């Protein structure tokens, strides 16, 4: 049941949200970080220092051995390993138990986060960006060909440094929501690619030429912490948030998230910062909905017991160079539905969220534009 499948999730703040699975015949529990930006079930399958344990193949009676090798690497670090098949199910999420394949991680580098708490990574992207290649099946379609399970989760992360939230595999559960759902279309099946169609800081639109939001795609990543955003429009958005905030001055750096700003705990002038709107195209033509979020979503708190007399933060807006990535710092405080059998995606805000007292994070719509252009990039 959903209700059984609630508060399932867990993890360390900007650390990575975890479910806990079994793996093999007798089960090995496993924490794994849950991760919309990739698509393989991924275990570490080795001593690690940062491991507090791992997949141990050789006392699954299950599993079973696909003789080839597979090493992926990323902008930071990298994995290398084994394929084989596997028993596993998720002990908070449905009644079921599948056959799936695993990457066996048995040498990696820079990884494995330290104090993560998690032992793996579940990606629940589709199959196109799948590792070795498009053959290897992802999780979840093993889980619906194999199960009566809908093709549809959801996700309500929520932002001490402990975090929590749920995965709720198969459907919706309306006590997870306030409002109404809006679903923007998925683009294409890799990435959860979608489209923006305007951005907003403090209700003033950036006025760029819509593709440049999704240059070269944009993504929905629960395995991203910032919200990620091409340079041009990077660029325009801390232009913008300087202006609004321009009463208090911060090092070029923290701009660039290389320095935190700090103020006596308690006293963070979150009134000096405005709220940033996403617009999302919408199922019909040229209309759209927007996710607003606050300052209490974009500007992320660096728990340090060290500099604790203070609340200091990381600016989580930042650069990139592959395209925009809606990681949590939009997700957070939104219950986000990846309904796969639909090819959308559904925003709204959460039960759990971040609101003071003047201002409150959003979803809202319709907005029109009778500019015809497509906002799709490629
Ligand atoms: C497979 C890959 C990957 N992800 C992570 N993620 C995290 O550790 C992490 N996750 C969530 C959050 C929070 F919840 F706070 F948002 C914070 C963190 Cl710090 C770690 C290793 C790794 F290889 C590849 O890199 C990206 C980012 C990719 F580049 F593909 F997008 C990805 N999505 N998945």
């Amino acid at each position: 049941s959903f209700v059984e499948m609630v508060d399932n999730l867990r993890g360390k703040s900007g650390q990575g949200y975890y479910v806990e699975m079994t793996v093999g015949s007798p089960p090995q529990t496993l924490n794994i970080l849950v991760d919309t930006g990739s698509s393989n079930f991924a275990v570490g399958a080795a001593p690690h220092p940062f491991l507090h344990r791992y997949y141990q193949r050789q006392l699954s009676s299950t599993y079973r051995d696909l003789r080839k090798g597979v090493y992926v690497p990323y902008t930071q670090g990298k994995w290398e390993g084994e394929l084989g098949t596997d028993l596993v199910s998720i002990p908070h999420g449905p009644n079921v138990t599948v056959r799936a394949n695993i990457a066996a991680i048995t040498e990696s580098d820079k990884f494995f986060i330290n104090g993560s708490n998690w032992e793996g990574i579940l990606g629940l992207a589709y199959a196109e960006i799948a590792r070795p290649d498009d053959s290897l099946e992802p999780f979840f379609d093993s889980l619906v060909k194999q199960t009566h399970v809908p093709n549809l989760f959801s996700l309500q992360l929520c932002g001490l440094a402990s975090v929590g939230g749920s995965m709720i595999i198969g459907g919706i559960d309306h006590s997870l929501y306030t409002g109404s759902l809006w679903y923007t279309p998925i683009r294409r099946e890799w990435y959860y690619e979608v489209i923006i169609v305007r951005v907003e800081i403090n209700g003033q639109d950036l006025k760029m030429d819509c593709k440049e939001y999704n240059y070269d795609k944009s993504i929905v990543d629960s395995g991203t912490t910032n919200l990620r955003l091409p340079k041009k429009v990077f660029e325009a958005a801390v232009k913008s948030i300087k202006a609004a905030s321009s009463t208090e001055k911060f090092p070029d750096g923290f701009w660039l998230g290389e320095q935190l700003v700090c103020w006596q705990a308690g006293t963070t002038p979150w009134n000096i910062f405005p709220v940033i709107s996403l617009y999302l195209m919408g199922e019909v033509t040229n209309q759209s909905f927007r996710i607003t979020i606050l300052p209490q979503q974009y500007l992320r708190p660096v728990e340090d017991v060290a500099t604790s007399q203070d609340d200091c933060y990381k600016f989580a807006i930042s650069q990139s160079s592959t395209g925009t990535v809606m990681g949590a710092v939009i997700m957070e405080g939104f219950y986000v539905v990846f309904d796969r059998a639909r090819k959308r995606i559904g925003f709204a805000v959460s039960a759990c969220h971040v609101h003071d007292e003047f201002r409150t994070a959003a979803v809202e719509g319709p907005f029109v534009t009778l500019d015809m252009e497509d906002c799709g990039y490629n």
